């Protein structure tokens, strides 16, 4: 399309290209002394708002216009649902800045109406470790949409990210926009079917009947590694250094600290699920997954779609497919209908035989003012909330 906001920022033109040897800044030599002290103004009668993600009552805000006004299928029939606990841990990871938190209430009711946020993390781009803004989150009310708050919302964290000596950041979305680095798709495996065909998100044609299709995604209830287990506190420098060292292999990661490892990982009931398996005192693999339920669009029976979405996972004890049907299988253990993936790090090789389906669109990753050569989703090696 125009791009009019896009092309007036630091990031690639649609038609630009870069060789493998360009890894740089479009904008460097940049500084916090010139940076902007005056919040982006808003339309008249929206405010700024400083979410305390902390507060249950701001984190409720939040959920409440995320749940009514966030991502949806683009047949309209799912919208995401993170939970206010999912919300907390996205956006209080180490090093947390609230006035990253950012949202914008209509005066006259009170009531939050818009919403974006980042974090801090340590990215890896072609082997040059920077300090970046994970952004995310970013959400109009959809009574308000296409009037151009978003690029308001975008310019205002800009501003408060270079307030800290941060000049780029990472970001996905599912619509195409000045311009990707990578591309993913994402591919499904069912696990409780017949809820997925009567929802519409899966189908049932003549050859595959619904005691068939039942039959083709059951699973047997024994893991491959016998002794994966919910990681404990105790685990966290063994998965320090089994994941670390494993992101290292990659085209684009997150450089995490030990602190970075335990907030990630640690499971959370309904929110963060990893599994670890000690021999020795190593630890040699890991299975993890993120809880993103989709709120089913007016359905008589079905309320919410349980979903989990692969997170990290690392095996040295077993082959990846090994790893990933533990992984589908613990899913299963914990009520999820379907278990999510993008076409990331190993992930592709494993699909086909695991009985994944081909979703409907892709995930693209971002960077903000940073000029690469762009890569195929297996040299991605890192997986955004
Ligand atoms: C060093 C620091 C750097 C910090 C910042 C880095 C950059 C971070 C960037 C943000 C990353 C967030 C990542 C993220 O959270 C994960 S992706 C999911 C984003 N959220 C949703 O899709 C929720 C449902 N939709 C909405 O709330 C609205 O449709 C939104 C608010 C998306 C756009 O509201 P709207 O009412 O429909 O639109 P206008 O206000 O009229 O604005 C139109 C302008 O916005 C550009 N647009 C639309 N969707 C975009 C998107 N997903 N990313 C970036 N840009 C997006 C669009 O191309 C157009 O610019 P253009 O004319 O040039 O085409
Ligand atoms: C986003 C996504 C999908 C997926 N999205 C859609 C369309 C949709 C929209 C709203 C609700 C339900 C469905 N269909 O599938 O599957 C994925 C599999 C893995 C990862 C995905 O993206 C995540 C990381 C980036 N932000 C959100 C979740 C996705
Ligand atoms: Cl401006
Ligand atoms: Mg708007």
């Amino acid at each position: 399309m125009d791009y009019k906001f896009w092309y007036t920022q630091p990031v690639p033109k649609i038609n630009d290209e870069f060789n493998e040897s360009v890894n740089e800044p479009f904008i460097s030599d940049n500084k916090v002394e010139d940076v902007r002290k005056d919040e982006y103004k808003l339309p008249p009668g929206y405010s700024w708002y400083v979410c305390d993600v902390k507060d249950e009552k701001d984190r409720s805000e939040i959920y409440t216009l995320l749940t009514d006004n966030y991502v949806e299928d683009d047949d309209n029939i799912f919208r995401f649902n993170y939970s206010a606990e999912f919300l907390l841990w996205a956006l209080t990871s180490p090093n947390y800045l609230k006035t990253w938190h950012i949202g914008v209430k209509y005066d006259a009711s009170n009531k939050l109406i818009g919403f974006i946020s980042a974090i801090p993390t340590d990215i890896c781009i072609h082997k040059r470790t920077i300090k970046m803004a994970e952004v995310n989150f970013l959400c109009v009310h959809k009574t308000l949409r296409s009037k151009r708050l978003a690029p308001v919302l975008i310019k205002e964290i800009t501003r408060r990210i270079n307030l800290e000596n941060i000049w780029q950041a990472i970001y996905t979305a599912g619509v195409y926009l000045p311009k990707p680095v990578s591309d993913a798709r994402y591919y499904h495996r069912s696990i409780n079917v017949k809820k997925l065909i009567e929802i519409g998100f899966s189908s049932l044609n003549s050859r595959l009947t619904m005691s068939r299709a039942i039959k083709l995604y059951r699973v047997e209830d024994t893991l491959n590694i016998k002794n994966m287990r919910l990681m404990k506190k105790k685990d966290v420098e063994g998965v320090h250094k089994l994941l670390g060292s494993y992101l290292e292999q990659f085209n684009l990661y997150a450089v995490f600290t030990k602190e970075e490892i335990a907030h990630w990982f640690l499971p959370i009931e309904n929110v963060i699920y990893t599994y670890v398996n000690e021999e020795n005192g190593k630890i040699k693999d890991m299975i993890s997954f993120y809880s993103l339920p989709s709120q089913i669009l007016g359905n008589d029976k079905y309320s919410t779609l349980n979903a989990a979405y692969s997170f990290y996972n690392v095996t040295t004890t077993a082959t990846f497919k090994q790893l990933m049907q533990d992984a589908i299988l613990l899913a299963k253990r914990n009520n999820f209908d379907v278990f999510n993936a993008l076409e990331v790090m190993q992930n592709k090789s494993v699909f086909e035989d695991l009985k994944f389906g081909e979703g409907d669109g892709s995930l693209k990753y971002y960077l903000y003012n940073w000029k690469c050569a762009s890569f195929a989703p297996a040299h991605v090696g890192i997986v955004l909330l």
